[PDB]
């Protein structure tokens, strides 16, 4: 029995979440309720990400607290992913005191180590406000087209690029100020220190190819030293003997996967699990569900911190592309750019799990969302193959056989191909291959209502004399849904539920060697409706 632990990026507190998060955290709860229904012992972690500069200036425009900004984003985003069953075994944040502790631990490890180096840089500064600005905070006029009010280091009228220092008649976006270039002494780590490390983490084969060749390329272009500090005003953690100075977000962000963990085993009371999972010798498996914005951090400045600060690395990088919605980008003018929130107003959760998970693989590409063919799938596959055997069958059952199943399986062979399948399948799920797992899975669907179409119910249960053969059919063709419901049941937790209270009995990955004989079930009303293209309608609409 593995000792995992799983998480999930943390999202950011200052926006909602969106059918891009929905990706990530589906791949992610869809593996972890298949390791769990192996035997594994699994920890899914997460929490939000709370710090920062942009989540500091919204929480002032909004006249609250930054405190009080990120506890409703917490609770709004923790709402969202309930709503998608998403199995978290805890859900904290970056801004809890596990994680200062461990931030500042790791820190000083790190410094007494001698991985921490000062330097002072010079940054734009907003001498009325009182703050350095980011580049995204400086406005003015491009200096190739003279095009106004442009943004950073890139203008939208021309493409330009530059450095925002070159912006003519700059402003600062919080205050209207002229900013003004003001040196500041900044923090560094020393990423260059551990880059013979890193390169042979890159050539072991653990992590996906797709993103080896990134690390290459990052390896040609040099490893740079981290700037890790940030000037007051900040909303974060202040740096130990160095007033006015903060932590950057992206180095607390990952000490945050550690902090949700302390959290989850002091809440618990356990006093060993920590350092069981953290510590350097540790057996346990440590894994990361990251998007391919992110792989930078993680792949590079987050291993090197663990090593410096003599803590384990994580066992893989588990790395996905982005969503598309119908071919392109989220688009806020096509309605396309979904919020979780308003997807469940109009379908259920399964749907989307469903659909994701046939399409996703384990490489880094790009999973498109086509809203057609959504609705063409999820009634092809869900309605029509996977629920249709046991709404075909059922009915029968209940109605001229007191709900009871036949004695034995009608036909054994068929029943074994089906459980002679689990290896594949199995291997499917862990390995990441979802869209092959839905292959087979709905081949077999495929090969028992062929089944159930040669051996004819709806002609054998109006023909004097047959109703042991009915019994058997509509028995076999349950069996079926059974094992094929236990193949999906890491996707569609609802209705695996469902299909749980009719066939009163909860679904194991061993139970399907035990066929439901001599057995009664319950009836049910509609396990899974169909949905159409009125309702993707109404959901673009509604998000426009
Ligand atoms: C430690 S993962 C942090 C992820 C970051 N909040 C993002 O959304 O990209
Ligand atoms: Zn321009």
């Amino acid at each position: 029995a593995k000792k995992i632990l799983v998480t999930c990026a943390l999202p950011y507190a200052n926006g909602s979440i969106h059918l891009g998060h929905m990706l990530e955290h589906i791949q992610a709860d869809v593996w972890v309720r298949y390791q769990r229904m192996r035997g594994h012992e699994v920890n899914f972690i997460c929490a939000d990400d709370a710090h920062g500069t942009p989540i500091m200036l919204k929480a002032q425009q909004l006249g609250i607290t930054p405190e009080q900004m990120i506890g409703e984003m917490s609770q709004e985003h923790q709402t969202d992913f309930a709503g998608f069953n998403i199995s978290y075994d805890n859900y904290h944040s970056t801004h809890s005191e596990e994680n200062r502790q461990l931030s500042e631990l790791i820190y000083s490890r790190l410094k007494e180590n001698g991985f921490i180096k000062n330097r002072t840089i010079s940054q734009l500064y907003d001498p009325e406000k009182g703050m350095f600005l980011p580049d995204r905070f400086v406005k003015g006029t491009c200096p190739k087209c003279k095009s106004p009010d442009q943004y950073g280091d890139n203008c939208e009228v021309c493409g330009a690029t530059y450095s925002p220092t070159e912006l003519i008649e700059p402003k600062s976006v919080v205050s209207g100020a002229t900013p003004v270039m003001r040196d500041s002494e900044h923090f560094f780590f020393d990423l260059p220190s551990f880059s013979e490390m890193l390169q042979a983490w890159t050539r072991s084969g653990a992590l996906q190819e797709q993103v080896a060749n990134k690390m290459q390329e990052w390896f040609e272009s040099g490893l740079q030293q981290w700037d890790i500090s940030r000037d007051a005003p900040y909303f974060g953690f202040e740096i130990p003997n160095a007033p006015g100075k903060y932590f950057y977000v992206w180095l607390d962000a990952p000490i945050g996967y550690m902090g949700s963990f302390k959290n989850l085993c002091d809440k618990r009371g356990d006093s060993v699990s920590f350092d069981e999972y953290w510590k350097k010798d540790s057996t346990a498996e440590l894994y990361h569900f990251i998007g391919k914005d992110i792989i930078y951090f993680h792949s590079l400045f987050w291993p090197a911190m663990l090593e410096g600060s003599n803590f384990r690395k994580p066992s893989n990088l588990f790395v996905h592309g982005y969503v598309t919605v119908n071919g392109a980008k989220m688009s806020k003018s096509r309605g396309t750019f979904i919020k979780a929130s308003t997807w469940l107003n109009h379908f259920d959760a399964d749907s989307l799990r469903y659909y994701y998970t046939a399409k996703l693989s384990s490489r880094i590409d790009d999973i498109d969302l086509n809203l057609e063919d959504f609705v063409q799938r999820v009634n092809a596959d869900i309605v029509n193959k996977v629920v249709n055997l046991a709404s075909r069958n059922a009915g029968f059952i209940n109605k001229r056989f007191d709900g009871v199943l036949a004695s034995e399986l009608a036909d054994p062979q068929l029943y074994k191909t089906f459980t002679d399948a689990a290896e594949v399948i199995g291997e499917a799920w862990e390995s990441r291959e979802f869209g092959k797992a839905v292959r087979e899975i709905m081949a077999l669907a495929d090969l028992a209502n062929r089944y159930v179409d040669e051996q004819a119910p709806w002609v054998v249960a109006k023909q004097e004399g047959r109703d042991a053969d009915l019994q058997a059919i509509c028995s076999m063709g349950i069996n079926l849904f059974r094992v094929l419901m236990t193949y999906l049941k890491p996707v569609l937790p609802k209705l695996t539920e469902r299909a749980e209270a009719f066939l009163n009995t909860e679904l194991t990955w061993d139970g399907i060697q035990q066929p439901l004989l001599g057995h009664k079930v319950n009836p049910f009303k509609a396990l899974y409706n169909r949905i159409d293209m009125r309702q993707v309608e109404a959901l673009v609409e509604a998000s426009k």
